[PDB]
């Protein structure tokens, strides 16, 4: 068995085993099944639930009241997908060892670029991605940090960030933060360490990553491209905004020629990303100015 | 058609299986069946149970003597419904495995709403809430920590109110304590810190809640409003104070029509959770003042 | 029905779990067959029971020698019971779950006042009370403390009294300590720890009690009357000085009336507190005089 | 006859026990098989696939995106060994078995040289010391520890080193570092211990090599050169590149006699190491600057 049925199910074993690279794929693994997944619920927005039934239980105010709502809420995927160019006609030179040692390799780049597009993706070919999203959220809190000019890397920006989002977003459950390593090195390697920047392990016995800010643990890995202009952050509630539609099977369809001794290698699971709301994150900013 | 009667024992059973929030969502639970479980009893208030009964015995002060007692020990219930359909009308091009995909979220909305109604609450339709309890208990004598910033994150507060309720009840079974996240970091991974909440299991040993301050496990659960003023404690013994007359085994009310682009699955719950005695809970305190 | 032999069992097992109040009594609880138990021996309050019996057989001083200890070794326990009564009218509603969840409080507050008697009681109706028996041994010898005006004794008195029944009490196996909670606040949270007070956990090892001096587990409070004139300490070797004859395994009888539709139960108990010899606890004073 | 056809197979098990030298050979065995081991493939430059390819899946920069890449996968260890001998005329003291005294330090010195060569190797015959490998890349990046003249041994140094690393590297997952005891001697006996270096063990639990910088079980050992210039650290992830290619199992080569009272136990070795790519570790400097 070669490019057939042998380094296949361990590929998905890796692919769940690499859920483990998570610049923010800790998100709500919606396990999709058919396709046009489409609930038409009302949001978890605005309530305030029942008067538990008697006479006129707040019968003057209000009713329904805000949104609410009915978004509605349709989802599917992008049939997300991978492929492994190598030399395959000469693969029968009796090794079977080499090749799983040649394996793993590409689940890495697979999931990494997957998360890259998952935070930097246009809803197009790949689904949606944070920095597009937070950009099209108009979330450039312009510009409370100032684009490498003046290293104002405290938390006041993050403070009114949290207190902008605190309607919708909750308080510190979980509420998260994906910065730049430059922003890291601006908010770690300092005395500030506010509430926490150091160390954000610190105990540990809880889940997340390097760094904690104000209770929010911190993520880096820089898909803002560097210096001055993007967000430098991703201050978002890790609950009230975003789930992860994955559908079902990745499959390692290792087909044949495909010539030049480089024969057909293909991997493929429909996954996606959606939320239920308006914004998760106001961040940066720190932009062109 | 589904969503009328096909998955319900499902929902009640998984609601049993995450009735599981170690904050109040288990307590002194009475799986009730009356509408109002009423009695007129006189528990541990007044007596002086046996006394010597041979010579003199109860002849001067005071007769009743003080409380007492009476309440009366009624136990109504509180109606904890939800009301989230989805439109099954044309969202039906073979879905059905959405029934193993849709649900789940809804009792999560239930139990979060349940707890936040549970700890702060008015008795009107909810029970009267435990953080509000300490407010109407005034169990909340200030100050013992200075109001978000240079907060004396001690435990002599704890010890003082500990024997104060040990004037009420006794000591160290259970005695419990619900904290803020502000009190989470403010008394986890500070120095000393305090009595004991290093480690934070703190053994773990017991039946289960994170932390153990001489027997007081540490509940964040994050519903204290910060802003310098609230408690950041909840000094109570559980195993004295407050029972849960928990009423009904839940039926959803997956009602069909409700037509014209919709359906109707109202959901339900009925419990009650009731003060057993007098003043058996303290909190904070710590406030802004 | 209920109020019956069927429900004494969940009304009598409460004794088994809360005879266990570690607040004032721990002895070899004698299991009694007869009632007015008595031995006729003279215990070893003078013996010395061989020289070898040798070439001499101790003929001169003295002729008995002293007491003795022919008391003679009597026992005669004490009936102890609250009257129990439930709403013996209203429930024909088969609640039952009720009288579990209603009481376990009668055995309890029964035991509460029982230990108020145990610490403090003139011998009739109760058996022996501690501070009343302490009020004959000159246990409250004058003085050690300074009448509620910054009282200064550490375990200084404890060393003195520790010598004073360093007499035929050895040290610290068992020999234990009860104090007051006023004594828990004038000494625990002192700096002392004079060998220990603070923190007195001090592992927490086997059974033990709250706080510890020198190894000795420590109880406080209530049943110690404060008012500066007291024993605010209670030191004794439990093992030598005092024991529990306990006769009546628990009977409560759930015969009915008792009229006015509320009927009759009775939390009968015959146990007894008894000792042997002479002065076996010295503790206080600690005066107001 | 011993040292003949027996202890070789014991030398097998000792070579399996001398897998265990927890300083170096904590990499990844490639157990090769023909002679040289080699797959055909060009290193897959650009993959980073993710088959979108919806429209022109990025049509600008670059178009490869990486020259080239062909390094490549073609590997062979060498004829590595330990010469060994004794005079076998003088273990004839009814022994036939002083190999419990004799070998081990054989196998010690074998692996001692081996991991020494991983500190101090040449790339041909021996593979490589990594300080060598530190040198070629100009990973010796200055100025950090000043020349052992006011040594600026900080982790801010290692922070800029991670500013290199944690891009293509991760953060402390897995990631490692090998020091000198002089290099540890600023991190032994200090308070610095920077964001985390504490301390050594500390929990203790996992691979816990001495020093725990941001959770790095740090190997000291050192067969570096010391004084002013070396690599005081080794900011790496072991799991980045860096596999052992190895060949066979054990072979000691026992041309026995060989007279002149000297044997020939040629304790071979057919293992190796190379990395896998380009940059893999920064360390130093810790120069004469």
């Amino acid at each position: 068995s070669s490019e057939s049925y042998e380094t296949i199910f361990s590929q998905r074993i890796i692919r769940d085993l690499q859920k483990e690279l998570v610049v923010g794929a800790l998100f709500e693994e919606l396990p999709m099944s058919s396709k046009i997944l489409t609930m038409l619920v009302e949001p978890d927005a605005g309530k305030a639930t029942w008067v538990a039934a008697s006479t006129y239980g707040t019968d003057t105010t209000t009713g329904e009241e805000v949104k609410g709502a009915l978004k509605e809420i349709h989802f599917s995927t992008y049939k997300l997908a991978a492929k492994s160019f190598i030399t395959d006609e000469t693969e029968e030179d009796a090794i079977f060892s080499l090749l799983p040692l040649l394996r793993k390799r590409l689940i890495e780049a697979h999931a990494v670029s997957i998360e890259e597009a998952f935070m930097t993706g246009d809803g197009s070919g790949k689904p949606k991605g944070l920095l597009t999203l937070a950009s099209e959220d108009s979330a450039k809190v312009v510009t409370e940090a100032k684009a490498d000019g003046s290293v104002l890397v405290t938390a006041k920006t993050i403070s009114k960030l949290r207190r902008k989002l605190g309607r919708h977003g909750l308080k510190l459950s979980k509420l998260v933060l994906i910065v730049s390593m430059d922003a890291y090195y601006d908010l770690l390697e300092d005395e500030e360490w506010q509430d926490v920047a150091q160390v954000g392990n610190d105990s540990v016995k809880l889940q997340g990553q390097v760094g904690r800010i104000y209770g929010l643990p911190v993520v880096v890995s820089e898909y803002f491209p560097a210096k001055a202009n993007s967000a430098e952050f991703a201050v978002i509630v890790y609950k009230d905004n975003f789930v992860m539609p994955r559908q079902r099977a990745v499959t390692v369809e290792r087909e044949r020629q495909a010539g030049k001794q480089r024969d057909a290698y293909y991997v493929t699971q429909r996954v996606n990303l959606q939320r239920y709301f308006a914004n998760g994150v106001v961040s940066g900013t720190y932009a062109a100015s």
